[PDB]
């Protein structure tokens, strides 16, 4: 089967970025946002099916893949900035209000977009992500061992850039295998795209900047919303990895503290839901989008 | 001033290691144990003064500096194994019972030695270290950011070896500056010795193995002692960095849960007490050793 058949590849010029986007379909708009260390190609098992019924927009996050900040010295890689990129992207394409489906860092862009710009987000789906404020509250020995890179990549410039940049393909391949729990989920051609992006020192730097923002400004934004009692205003679906969750850490429970309309389900796969469990994800997504068709 | 004037450099052949040792003095024996990413030369501002009144033994920990495990494929780098190296070292030199002064990883060797072999340890001094069990209980977001390397270096073989090995001098120099809080504390000739050790891939691997053991077997040993109610049997002194401590985390408080005879003081310096605050350390050490002369 070919990758993203019928998708039209665009480069959008926005106020602060040059963004790679791929689009297909007609009907209500959906924006799909990948995570780390990937690109929009992570959606290749999901996006074709959705494009049969919806307007589907796939984007590389600022700094990832083929998307770049225009300021290559000191750009803002906070989730708030990347959320504004999404508003500009969808606006240019003709959409002022749209559903957002995110995985990993893209879910973090997505919920920040929903909180900051509730008029723009019709529905939100998180694939195996809860807000960073909740993650930081969960840090203990096992968390920090499991997610050591959250701490490495957030160290001050240029410590992690120097380490991860020495043998970029080794580190990329190690990371993808680990995130997949050793499962054979990566299409060899999607892999080459992830590899080429990671060989670019600007991409690696942007990734570090994402992780620095997660520690700092992104967490501060989440706290300000929590302080204000601000919640997502749209229907929310969370699809999470089947694993044990400590008290207070179950993703459905967490999302119910951030939104009044929440549903979800466990999926028996790795964290890499788009590539590992696309049929299960599709079944849940299609049902959610159909059930909230009025919201769209 | 010359480095370690009058110290006699030896290589000891023990059951499991070839150990670099430097000795000077006469009288009651003291064993001084450096930490990461250093060698016995870290004691150069302290050991000469002590050798005026005591038998002073400086050792490179197994795998650090010029000390090596005989098994270079699968050696044991647990604190228990390095504690046995100390028993063999001091025994070969003519001492069955001795005081131990440790800094950083060497304090961790030291307290494990005192717990496992209480008949051998007359007195114990910890420079800015508490037991690893207590450290792990303290892990939160800020701990993991500050001490990110505790999590990096404990990742499975050969992830951290690959990262830290790419540009060893960059990583060593970064780490030393950070641990010193930017203070100009490293004698340029001691530095060259730390650098040469870190350029050896076997040393870097042994360091990773230390950090892996800290997560695993070392913590398990501490828990077994806590479960058994086993405490250090000798007088203990702890000299700690002056900084705020959360409830339960003050080093004097912690050591009092591990030993019935504890004293200590705060020192206004970085974590690198031997090099940063040698006069303050000496004043406290000399008074402690003199006050417990009978124990010796
Ligand atoms: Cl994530
Ligand atoms: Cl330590």
């Amino acid at each position: 089967d070919p990758l993203l058949p019928g998708f039209d590849y665009l480069t959008l010029h926005t106020s602060a970025a040059r963004l790679r986007v791929a689009v297909k379909g007609s009907g209500p708009p959906l924006l799909l946002l990948h995570g780390y260390p990937q690109t929009h190609l992570a959606w290749h098992r999901i996006a074709p099916r959705l494009a049969e019924d919806y307007s589907v927009v796939l984007a590389d996050l600022r700094g990832y893949g083929e998307s770049r900040a225009l300021d290559e010295e000191g750009a803002d890689y906070s989730k708030a900035a990347l959320a504004r990129d999404q508003l500009e992207t969808m606006g240019q394409l003709g959409f002022e209000r749209f559903a957002v489906i995110g995985h990993d860092r893209g879910a973090r862009v997505g919920y920040r977009l929903a909180l900051d710009h509730p008029q723009a987000v019709a529905a939100f789906v998180s694939l195996d992500v809860v807000p960073i404020l909740d993650n930081w509250a969960a840090v203990n020995k096992v968390f920090a061992l499991n997610a050591y890179h959250w701490f490495l990549l957030a160290q001050p410039y240029d410590l992690p850039e120097r380490l991860i940049g020495a043998d970029p393909e080794h580190f990329l391949d190690y990371t993808l295998r680990r995130m997949a729990q050793g499962r054979d989920i990566y299409h060899p051609q999607a892999l080459e795209s992830y590899r080429r992006a990671f060989r670019d020192p600007a991409v690696r730097h942007a990734m570090c900047e994402d992780y620095r923002a997660a520690v700092g400004v992104d967490a501060d934004a989440d706290q300000a919303d929590r302080d204000a009692g601000r919640r997502l205003q749209c229907p929310v679906q969370v699809l999470w990895q089947e694993r044990p969750y400590a008290a207070g850490q179950h993703p459905l429970e967490i999302w119910k503290t951030w939104a009044g309309q929440v549903e979800g389900a466990a999926i028996g796969a790795s964290h890499m839901l788009p590539e590992d469990a696309p049929d299960a994800v599709l079944e849940h997504l299609l049902g959610f989008l159909a059930s909230h068709r009025e919201a769209l």
